[PDB]
């Protein structure tokens, strides 16, 4: 959750 999608975190954070 550091700034991009909901999902984004996921794919990477």
């Amino acid at each position: 959750v550091r700034r991009y999608p909901w999902w984004w975190p996921y794919l990477r954070r």
